[PDB]
């Protein structure tokens, strides 16, 4: 039970990381993943991906098999992937659902609903109980363009945990409905989810890591927005709450999207998922993709395996300094604070 | 700790599987490698693999790597694959002794009955107990035609655990003498050995799994038989505590036989051996391998990894019904009930 | 918390190996891994290695990257290879280092005696202390014409260590300053560093695990020589505390180094360096490189792989007979004894 003060991080002009323990410890893994992402709004995709009736996709988060699936009275649902008999999964992969959904292990028949529709033999069974032996929801939501997720039924919607986000980000990208998915990388990465995040906001390493008429980083509730200038092309990166990154690269007409789906204390599954509104792509958007893929993405990963690694020695002593400045420059690390201040407050 | 009531699955007609804890967690796995595995006859091969002097075969369960050896003297002997002196392996794969066991690290020698014949410079060696210093033997049985080990020296026979197993077997196949092994294959399962046998016993799978004039599933003690017909065919499948499975399909001329040697509490070792009469096979034979191989064997491997997998998610709502009939059908799934009960009258 | 006796093993002449624990347990060895190898000096290359300004080393010991260094100054250092900012490694393999480091994330600078040289922005850091984000050190001593390091900042010298090593080490082989690396064996070993240890400290092996005029195994502070005669060529074979091995063949114009850097408790990385002194080698040498590569050291490892796998059994009891003769003839283990009733100092 390691715990942290209220006020860690509260001031970032003079403020340092997380000591270690919280990047390596299975046991405040097990907290966040209880406290943290079994509690708030994931968010798995853009709403295209499931747009039309039977569309389904399947995504893995803190060991949980989750379907989410359009059913064929258009109505949007997620589930557990798993079968309510015997604990069969039920579907993999992402495509277009039929009608019902058949276990592979005993054909229970399930509508896109979720619904038992046929168990065989169930009338035989004493005290069969139908419906109670449907398929198990979990919340999902369509927010800003985008499919998020909640264990937790009692939640409320997305907006009550990132107050203003989908009205920032409609302002940031005009056309999110019009985007689609035009690559996606998947990589497994050993690193904490907390150190990919605490990549993301700063760029205190761009140029030295990766070969501006300001750029400021700006704190709102539960999310921040990197913003600046590179007509007058705006940039954006914004940074959700838990763990999701939203970019709208200058010209504000195309997405990249960061999906954190934590795995264990050191290890992280990442959708790097690129969107276009093209469904023919240009040599430009298929070089960026190429370049994405073999280029920048190699850089970033390198850089929180690296740290991993290096923040678990006894020569790295404890927690590392978040080197704000007083002017909030394009090179100060003060996005990492307002981070870790949220993330505290789960460890009082 | 986990616990279970004594009745647990006492009423196979109201019943369900175990919590899942005890399909996955290690300190259950724990307590049933010391009280079920350490304690019970556990079979390990036909006899047709030790039927003359010198003949050996080496297997490992539960992290105990076993050797069985006919002596010399024709005697059938069993012991840990260890040396005594300073904890080298003795032997390895299947095959011929020859006449003295060599240990590899210091060739201190072993007559077939585990004695030790030589060990260099033991006579200077203050207080050397030669005796003592001898392989360390295992329980080993002939019984019902193969052959059994018991890491228990207090145990008594097979017969008490598995009282009439041997005398209804040799009424289902009456060659079992003259079988020898035609092909095995080895599988590192990533299923808890419970769900591989909850897998065998019940046949609600068969047809949407695997693409019959009435079928019983009688309980005995500590075994079972799925019997019925296909003249008039009959077939036989027995399950065995705690988890040896023998099939005679129709014909009743030729066996297959599931080993499950468990590892930990997510994997189980897996031979399942196939026995014919003919030393020279004939095509329906290797199409029948063949089979096994390709389509039969991995659906049901498919099934046990995907249950284990689906198992863990927290939308597996603890356990699973078991879904007998009152009629006892041979779609009933009530003999997963009675090894429950059996399971659980381990963990009081 | 296992213990020993503090008498364990005072007795060469009726003595037993460590109970099995201590070769498995990760209790067993994070106390080894804080109580020996973080206070012990540890060897870690020939000087050859680091012989000019900017040479550099790195090192992987109980989870710790280290870097070894020899200055701009020629100044030999040692460093944890972890950035003091955010924790990403500095430096790999081994070469020439450039007249500075610089940290891959953000860029810091340091001198090759690990002080800050430059750290963008940070005069704009609010109470940035420059002396102390300088990189970490470690102790480290050229001791013997070898290299050893100490992550205890407070310890003595290696002769306080090793007391009379050097001088006897010098009196084997006559031109070590003259040694240069002719090749290394790189090896991630399953087996705890103390049955490596075990194996060297014994020749009861030598003949039945590998196809001289007396060979005595005489015991001193902290390390032991095996020496004999194969004119009248000598050889020696020196262990020194914890697990560093120094062989002066026949000839006493070469080197053997094995170094054990262990890893957890049943994982040890190795490396098995041989010395020659010239830089253009000889058929001779050429051979026994490959003699060394193909036969003799795969001999060794599987030797430990197998008593590593074997002492886990329930049927290797407890412990393994050191078998010491009262003649301390060239067969007899009692160095085993000398070894482990250092070990046990560290049990109590
Ligand atoms: C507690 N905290 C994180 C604000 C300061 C810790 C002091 C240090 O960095 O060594
Ligand atoms: C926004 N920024 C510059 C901090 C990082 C960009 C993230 C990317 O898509 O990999
Ligand atoms: C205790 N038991 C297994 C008989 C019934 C458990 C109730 C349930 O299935 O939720
Ligand atoms: C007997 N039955 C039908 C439950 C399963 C057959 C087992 C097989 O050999 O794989
Ligand atoms: C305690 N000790 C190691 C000296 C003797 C242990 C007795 C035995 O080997 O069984
Ligand atoms: C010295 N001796 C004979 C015990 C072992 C030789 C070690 C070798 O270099 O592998
Ligand atoms: S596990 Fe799905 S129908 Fe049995
Ligand atoms: S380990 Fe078998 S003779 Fe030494
Ligand atoms: S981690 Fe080295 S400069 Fe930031
Ligand atoms: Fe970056
Ligand atoms: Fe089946
Ligand atoms: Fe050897």
């Amino acid at each position: 039970v390691e715990k942290l003060p209220e006020d860690f991080c509260a001031n970032p002009d003079v403020a340092w990381t997380f000591p270690k323990v919280f990047y390596t410890s299975s046991q405040v893994f097990e907290h966040e993943k209880e406290a943290i992402f079994a509690k708030s709004w994931i968010c798995v995709a853009h709403g295209s991906e499931l747009a039309q009736p039977n569309d389904y996709i399947t995504r893995k988060v803190i060991g949980e098999n989750i379907v989410i699936i359009r059913g064929k009275d258009s109505v949007l649902r997620a589930f557990y992937n798993v079968c309510p008999h015997r604990g069969h999964e039920l579907l993999s992969g992402s495509g277009k659902a039929k009608n019902v959904i058949t276990c592979p292990y005993h054909a229970w028949t399930f509508k896109l609903d979720g619904s038992l529709a046929l168990a065989r033999n169930c009338d035989h069974v004493e005290s069969f109980d139908k419906e109670n032996s449907s398929m198990v929801p979990l919340k999902v939501e369509e927010y800003a363009g985008f499919v998020f997720i909640n264990m937790d039924e009692n939640a409320t919607c997305v907006e009550d945990q990132l107050p203003g986000f989908a009205e920032r980000l409609n302002q940031a990208c005009g056309v999110i409905k019009d985007l689609k998915l035009a690559a996606r990388f998947v990589t497994e990465t050993p690193a904490n989810w907390k150190v990919i995040v605490d990549n993301y906001m700063e760029c205190y390493h761009c140029g030295p890591a990766h070969p501006v008429d300001k750029y400021w980083h700006t704190t709102h509730q539960n999310w921040t927005l990197q913003y600046g200038f590179a007509t007058d092309p705006e940039f954006h990166g914004f940074w959700t709450w838990p763990c999701t990154m939203f970019n709208v690269p200058p010209g504000s007409n195309f997405m990249t999207v960061i999906y954190e789906f934590p795995v264990d204390a050191e290890t992280t599954l990442q959708h790097y998922d690129i969107y276009f509104t093209n469904e023919e792509l240009t040599q430009d958007q298929k070089d960026l993709i190429e370049w994405y893929r073999n280029v920048f993405r190699p850089e970033d990963l390198n850089l929180v395996e690296s740290v991993q690694r290096g923040l678990k020695s006894r020569g790295y002593r404890g927690q590392g300094r978040i080197m704000t400045d007083k002017q909030r420059s394009g090179i100060s690390e003060h996005g990492i604070a307002y981070f870790q201040h949220l993330v505290a407050q789960y460890h009082q």
